[PDB]
């Protein structure tokens, strides 16, 4: 037998409980909140993410989010969430619309869940199942590594994909992971991933850049360049999957025109 499965439906709206606010550092937070009941599972194929929706200073907001926890964890859901507070970033002084509504969550109030949403599948073993568009089939292409280009919260999409891939101890593919941040101080889930590369660094390659660096800093500085996808991505010889998730004028100035100078289709790179 397997667990009930929490995302029955992707048009259905499941209101979860917040069950604890973990506070990570001053702006991070995860945030758990249970399923119905302690069997149940979440329900999201890997590959894919879910979305929070709600009434946030009277106006309807929707944001996606892929999970800390996966589908081996019965009865809870765990976020982390970048909490971005008004008055900080120069250009942003209203701060974040749904991180700020999460951070403001007591304890039992619930927000509503839907999923699973995404065009990727991970079906194990270097297969991934990738849908041009949500009406069409996907194509299913078979890789041996996988490239990972991660820009602040974009992290999580990829944390998933390699912990799945990490888990199944007869799955070659081998991730090569670049993870782009403003600062150190930023960066989103450093001690998993540095777990992750002390247990499977045969199969994780693990890079950081920052747009300004510490003083003591051993990674790269600079928004990501043609330097650092030959450095740190597999080469486009070997014909990785490429995968991305972050700022768009990242993705648009700093990723897809560097992995075309590299050689790398830049066509079939995927933007979650
Ligand atoms: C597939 C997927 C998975 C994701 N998973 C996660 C996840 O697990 N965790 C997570 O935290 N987010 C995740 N995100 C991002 C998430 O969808 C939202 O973009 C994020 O929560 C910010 O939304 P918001 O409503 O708070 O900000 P918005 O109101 O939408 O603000 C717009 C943008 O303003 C910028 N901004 C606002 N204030 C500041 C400031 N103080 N500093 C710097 N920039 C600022 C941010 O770049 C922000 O995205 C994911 C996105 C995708 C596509």
């Amino acid at each position: 037998s397997t667990p009930a499965i929490t995302l029955e439906n992707p048009d259905i709206k499941y209101p979860l409980r917040l069950i604890d606010k973990e506070v990570v550092n001053h702006d991070t937070r995860r945030f758990r909140f249970a399923l119905p009941s302690p069997e149940h599972i979440l329900g999201l194929p890997v590959g894919q993410h879910i979305y929070l929706s709600a009434r946030i200073d009277g106006n309807l907001v929707i944001r996606p989010y892929t999970p800390v926890s996966s589908d081996d964890d019965k009865g809870f859901v765990d976020l982390v969430i970048k909490v971005y507070f008004k008055d900080t970033h120069p250009k942003f002084p209203a701060g974040g619309k749904m991180s700020q509504y999460l951070e403001s969550m007591k304890i039992g109030d619930t927000i509503e869940f839907r999923g699973p949403n995404g065009l990727l599948v991970y079906q194990g073993k270097g297969k991934f199942a990738i849908r041009p568009d949500k009406k069409s089939s996907p194509v299913i292409k078979t890789v041996k590594s996988v490239g990972m280009i991660a820009g602040g919260t974009g992290i999580t999409p990829m944390l998933q994909v390699i912990r799945a891939i990490m888990k199944d101890p007869d799955d070659h593919t081998v991730c090569h992971l670049l993870f782009a941040n403003q600062t150190e101080k930023d960066i989103l889930l450093r001690p998993e991933l540095e777990e992750l590369r002390n247990e499977h660094s045969a199969r994780f390659k693990l890079w950081y850049t920052v747009d300004r660096a510490p003083e003591a800093w051993d990674y790269s500085q600079g928004f990501v360049n043609e330097e650092m996808i030959r450095d740190h991505l597999p080469p486009p010889e070997e014909e990785p999957l490429v995968l991305m998730c972050g700022p768009p004028p990242m993705i648009q100035y700093a990723c897809l025109p560097n992995l075309e100078r590299v050689g790398h289709p830049k066509e079939r790179c995927f933007a979650f």
